[PDB]
Formats: structure tokens, C-alpha cells, sequence
């Protein structure tokens, strides 16, 4: 159990682990990697469901974004300028990471949401960053996604580019 | 100019790159990678100084501590962990990064001096923050040396770990 | 070596002493005085460089630029406003500050890139958080230096005012 304990303290660092693009813009305390997941996964969740998937499904899609850059913990959020120069074993960070795991969960079926999910949460990130500083805009711009779901929602996030959602 | 110009923006977003290592602590607005240089510099001056070179070669020192994690503005500051899994190069990145430079200077000379400087400050920066989070004296702790001013200024360091400085 | 181990202490204190210029505007979490030094060295290096000088003695401008507020760790970041009010004895702090050198080195010849290094540094730093509170650029402007390089740089910076050096 000593393992499992570990690896639940070493999930809790992502909360202490920067989303790393943003900081070149001055953005001081900027959301965590953690953060990103969160929402990432309630957007995997929406995309199943609005795909016409089963609530089964929208939670497995859930699930895997939340595992999504988990290896970070180890890694650190490396952005895009930085992938210019560094090449990371994602791969062996994920398995030594996971170690504890007797079998590691089938997650390849939801991928799609995973990925559309990550660069939807973002794109939201954003819209709402760009009312601090503008050029924030810019990781909301033309983003590449697969599924129609995260395409309509998409749409509309930039559409309205309205953050405020209270009122 | 404009090529200056950039390159000095680029060097300004070292103020808003975190030293990585301390945010596992749970350190949360620690020394950016520009503070760790700023004081590194100081210390690669005093060194050289303290080992019988002159004020030249100490101001030598301390301006090749100041362009020692240039890249890094690009690359970030892979800590100890990330290491395990993440390769940079390092020589791409600085060579991109000072293209405006029509020659770039030496520094193999002072080289140690900034090696030392390098570990010194950290060991410096791991006693300040062990009054914070216990484990942060870890940093300080079995630091290899190679000058004899270094181990001398590190052994007084240790012998007193006292950030108190005001009397 | 324990005046040297307490100066290199208090050198750390400037990692935590606000440029305070910046806190009226309602920026948050400026930067520390530490950081300004870090590229204004970088800075006075580029101007001796660009000013035909020699490496050896861009590297002294850089030291320099360095060393600059230092007694600002016991004096404070006064900024313009208090300036009205308040009087500081510098040549007083940084003579206490320095008593463990057994004599000072003259950065005579360099202060000209020193004191250019320092206004173009918070020219650049004005042109960047103007980004984020759009009064930070008249700490940018009618900006009075003396070298043809630093006027070059300066010129060059309020043309593009575009902080964005990745892309």
C-alpha cells in the first residue's frame, strides 16, 4: 500500500506543477497542470455525451483525461517552445509512474475525446486569459480538433468570447 | 537591432521562469531561474576574488553565471527528476539564442568558477527555505565542490545555517 | 568567511525585495529587485559590446550593473513618490554592506552603461507589463540616456513595443 500512498502524494504535486505557456505572457499565478485536467475531463465527459455515447462511456472519457498528463508530475508541462529542444520519455515516465498498477485501464476507445478535450480546455483558458493580457487569444486560435462535438462547442466558445457566465 | 531588441525580452521572461526543484516542496512563489543568476553571479565574483584572481576575471566569472542558464528561457529548468526522462540540447537551444551575436565569448575559463557558483547558491537557497519546509536543507546537503574557496565559504555555510543576516 | 556567508545571505534578500515602483499600478506580484540587476547586467554587457568595447570590459559593466542597488536590501526600492519625502545614506548602507571586501573595485569606467542598463531594463519592463495595466508604459517613456547604443536599443523597443519574442 506504500506505493499507492506515494503515488497519491506524487498526483498532489500537479497542483503545485505549472501549466507552463503561460508564464512567458506575464501571467503570474497561472492555472496548474492539475486545473487543466479538471476541466479538461468534465469537457471529455461533455463530448462523449454530446457524441451520442453512453454515460459509461462520457466517465471512461472523464477518467482518461484526468490520467492524461500525469507523467508531467515527473516531467514538467513542457511548451511548445520548449519542445523545439526537449525530448521527453513519456513513456517510461508513465510506467514507472504506474508501477503500482497490477493492469493499466484501456483508454485507447476515448482518446479522441482525451485529445479533442485538451485542446478545447485551452482554447477556454484562453478566451478567459485573454481579458488579462491579449495575446492569450492566440492558444484559443485555429486549434485542430477531430470530433464534431468539440468543433460546434468550439464554435460557439469564440463566437461569443464572453467568459462571464454569471449574471 | 530588432533581433537585440528580442533577445532582451527573451532574457526578461527568466523573471517569470520558476526554479523548478522547490515547487515539489510545496514552495509556492519560489526563485525564478533570473534570481538563482543574480545571485550566482555575486557569488562567482566573490570566489574568484576569494581565490586570488583579479577583479577582471571576477567580473569574468560572474557575467559567464549571468549567461549560464540563458537557454533555459527556452528550454526550462528541468529539475533533478524531470532529468530521469527529459533530454535537452542545450547547445541548440543557446546557439538559436544568441544568433544576434556576431562572436560569442569563452567563459571555459571561469567555467568553474560558475560551476560552484551554481551549487553554492543553491545550497545558499536550500538553507533559507529549510526554515520553511524542512526537507529544502536536502539541497544543500553532500554538494560537490571543486574549488577550495567554495568548499570553505559551503563549510561555514552549514556550520552556522543561519539565514539571519540582520543584526 | 562568516562576514562573507552573512553577505551572501542578504544579497538573497533582494530576491524578496519588491521593485516597488510597480505596486501603485496594482501589479501584484512584481518583480524583485534581484531580477531588474539580472538584465540590466545583461543589458550593460549588450551596450559596452554594442559600444565597441571590449568583452573584458563588458563583463566589468555587467558586474557592475550587478552590484548596483545592492544596499537596496537594507535601504529599500524608494521609489519616485518617496523620493519627495525620503533620504537615504547609500554611500553609508553600501559601506557596511561591503566591509568583508578587503577593498572595493571601481566600476567608474562602466558607469555609463550602468546607469543606461538600469532605465532601458525598466523601459523594457514597462513595455511588458503594459500589456497588463496599460499606465506601466510611461515608465518607458521620455526615457533620458546617454549612449548611442542604449538610445539604439530604446528606439528600437518603442517602435515594435511588442514583448512577444517566441512567435
Amino acid at each position: 500500500m506504500d506505493d499507492v500512498v506515494k503515488f497519491i502524494h506524487e498526483v498532489g504535486s500537479l497542483k503545485l506543477t505549472p501549466r507552463s505557456g503561460w508564464l512567458k505572457l506575464g501571467i503570474r499565478l497561472p492555472e496548474s497542470v492539475a486545473e487543466h485536467n479538471f476541466r479538461a475531463a468534465i469537457i471529455a465527459f461533455i463530448l462523449a455525451l454530446k457524441s451520442g455515447e453512453s454515460v459509461e462511456k462520457a466517465c471512461k472519457a472523464a477518467t482518461a483525461a484526468l490520467f492524461h498528463d500525469l507523467h508531467e508530475a515527473r516531467t514538467m508541462d513542457l511548451h511548445k517552445i520548449a519542445r523545439r529542444y526537449v525530448s521527453c520519455d513519456e513513456e517510461g515516465a508513465r510506467e514507472e509512474q504506474l508501477s503500482w498498477m497490477e493492469s493499466k485501464p484501456d483508454f485507447s476507445d476515448v482518446e479522441v475525446y482525451v485529445s479533442d478535450a485538451d485542446k478545447l480546455e485551452l482554447a477556454f483558458q484562453g478566451v478567459e486569459y485573454s481579458q488579462q493580457v491579449s495575446y492569450a487569444i492566440r492558444f484559443a486560435e485555429n486549434v485542430e480538433l477531430k470530433t464534431d462535438a468539440a468543433k460546434e462547442i468550439y464554435r460557439v466558445l469564440m463566437e461569443r468570447k464572453n467568459p462571464v457566465w454569471w449574471r
